[PDB]
């Protein structure tokens, strides 16, 4: 009459993770938004297009492409 059991296997790694795979991210990796990224994931919320072209931006905590980024900060809910 006595059971029990320990010892498991946790998150094994500090290293930073792509902010959609959760992957952990080494080589030709992004860094935004003080965390990594991948250079596959790394694109747009709404267009989901990659920011090859040019540089992305920043807004709420999330990625986005000029053409929309502009759009949600004028015609669309925002905050400050
Ligand atoms: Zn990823
Ligand atoms: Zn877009």
């Amino acid at each position: 009459g006595s059971s029990g059991s320990s010892g498991k296997d946790f998150l094994a790694m500090f290293s930073p993770k792509c902010g959609g795979c959760n992957r952990p991210v080494l080589e030709n990796y992004l860094s935004a938004m003080d965390t990594v990224w991948h250079p596959e994931c790394f694109v747009c919320g709404d267009c989901f297009t990659s920011f090859s072209t040019g540089s992305f931006f920043e807004l709420d905590g999330r990625p986005f492409c000029e053409l929309h980024y502009h759009h949600r900060r004028g015609s669309g809910p925002s905050s400050g």
